[PDB]
């Protein structure tokens, strides 16, 4: 058979969001892609042998509350929160995104994935072992991803879902 997952993708405008979603749904590099575009994408793949459609908001917009957005947020049953690695400021405001998560789940067991984005560039300004801080005091995993090389890109995606998977045993 298959299984549908409602994944969801949050972070700071220019953390590659789109990039990560267009590697899982198209397997490539889309470097400009309208930063005010906020889509849902359908991908049907293979997770562990078993046929997995997924379903990726990925969030652009405003800071500000959107109805289809919360509506979409509230049944999502995992999140990837994205910074990238050479911005501080993305990886400072994955407080804020985890906080509105919780807020708008009825929950404090939520999937969720930490994705350090952008490994590829040499400029680093947020260490590993600072990410991995912070994925353990939430409780979650941490990926390291390049949406322009595709590294980490399917663990990331694939990790949520067997995150979604444990949820779902409870
Ligand atoms: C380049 C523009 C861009 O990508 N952004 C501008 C606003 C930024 C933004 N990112 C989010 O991830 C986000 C998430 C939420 C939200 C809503 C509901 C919920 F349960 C959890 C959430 F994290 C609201 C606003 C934004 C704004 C991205
Ligand atoms: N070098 C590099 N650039 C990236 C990566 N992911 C995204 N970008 C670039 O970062 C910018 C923002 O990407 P975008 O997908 O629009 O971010 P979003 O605002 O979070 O949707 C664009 O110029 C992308 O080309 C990556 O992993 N490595
Ligand atoms: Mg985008």
């Amino acid at each position: 058979g298959m299984t549908e997952y409602k994944l969801v993708v949050v972070g700071a405008c220019g953390v590659g969001k789109s990039a990560l979603t267009i590697q899982l749904i198209q397997n490539h590099f889309v470097d400009e892609y309208d930063p005010t575009i906020e889509d849902s994408y359908r991908k049907q793949v293979v997770i562990d042998g078993e046929t997995s459609l997924l379903d990726i908001l990925d969030t652009a917009g405003q800071e500000e509350y959107s109805a289809m957005r919360d509506q979409y947020m509230r049944t999502g049953e995992g999140f990837l929160l994205v910074f990238a690695i050479n911005n501080t400021k993305s990886f400072e405001d994955i407080h804020h995104y985890r906080e509105q998560i919780k807020r708008v789940k009825d929950s404090e067991d939520v999937p969720m994935v930490l994705v350090g984005n952008k490994s590829d560039l040499p400029s680093r300004t947020v260490d590993t072992k600072q990410a991995q801080d912070l994925a353990r005091s939430y409780g979650i995993p941490f990926i390291e991803t390049s949406a322009k090389t595709r590294q980490g890109v399917d663990d990331a995606f694939y990790t949520l879902v067997r995150e979604i998977r444990k949820h779902k045993e409870k």
